């Protein structure tokens, strides 16, 4: 039932799904001038060398990227985290417009786009049982801002065309995630949820402080996308976020000062 439109949209969500009113929902709002520099946090390891992605998926919500995590191929370590996170997916929230599509905001500012690679802990053992857990899943989130064209992204665009309603897949071999990385690793961590139902609050969220810059071309593609499937009335693949929840009893630590 669930989606982001009038009538069944994140106003919505918690009929269904009463935890959309519980007490370390996400995204946020983070207030740079109240985030706290956290000395004891360990330096960031993100170790994608040996990733493998397998396909491309249209859900009728975003687009998920997935990837091989049956072995340690690409996982998360260190910063805020205890152990070892492997990647599983990545997806994209963005906008109909360029001043709004971000889930997470700073200092109230709304960015094109948010980037979300999705991390599960290897002492649970698969997703499912992740997912159950505090302490189970670590989100990277990395800003978009509209500007210069990035590379590394032009590959996932270029295959768009072949996904463009729900339900379709595709083939996506051989993509390296290392290309949507920003050059600083400084970031923001706080206690929250999955952004999207079932709105589970087992992730541990990582947002970076630095953006990434892709091209007006680059984000016109992503807004060619359909929720709705083949055969059926157009529904642009628009405006796919979820807004800010209330922080209510966190804290948000920075990595730098
Ligand atoms: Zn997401």
């Amino acid at each position: 039932h669930w989606g982001y439109g009038k009538h069944n949209g994140p106003e919505h969500w918690h009929k269904d799904f009463p935890i959309a009113k519980g007490e370390r929902q996400s995204p946020v709002d983070i207030d740079t001038h109240t985030a706290k520099y956290d000395p004891s946090l360990k330096p960031l390891s993100v170790s994608y060398d040996q990733a493998t992605s397998l396909r491309i998926l249209n859900n009728g919500h975003a687009f998920n990227v997935e990837f091989d995590d049956s072995q340690d191929k690409a996982v998360l370590k260190g910063g805020p985290l205890d152990g070892t996170y492997r990647l599983i997916q990545f997806h994209f929230h963005w906008g109909s417009l360029d001043g709004q599509g971000s889930e997470h905001t700073v200092d109230k500012k709304k960015y094109a786009a948010e980037l979300h690679l999705v991390h599960w802990n290897t002492k649970y053992g698969d997703f499912g049982k992740a997912v159950q857990q505090p302490d189970g899943l670590a989100v990277l989130g990395i800003f978009l801002k509209v500007g210069s064209a990035k590379p590394g992204l032009q590959k996932v665009v270029d295959v768009l065309d072949s996904i463009k309603t729900k339900g379709k897949s595709a083939d996506f071999t051989n993509f390296d995630p290392r290309g949507l990385l920003p050059e600083s690793l400084d970031y923001w961590t706080y206690p929250g949820s999955l952004t999207t139902p079932p709105l589970l609050e087992c992730v541990t969220w990582i947002v970076l402080k630095e953006p990434i810059s892709v091209s007006s071309e680059q984000v016109l593609k992503f807004r060619k996308l359909n929720f709705n499937g083949e055969g059926e009335p157009e529904e642009l693949m628009v405006d796919n976020w979820r807004p800010a929840q209330p922080l209510k009893n966190r804290q948000i630590k920075a990595s730098f000062k």
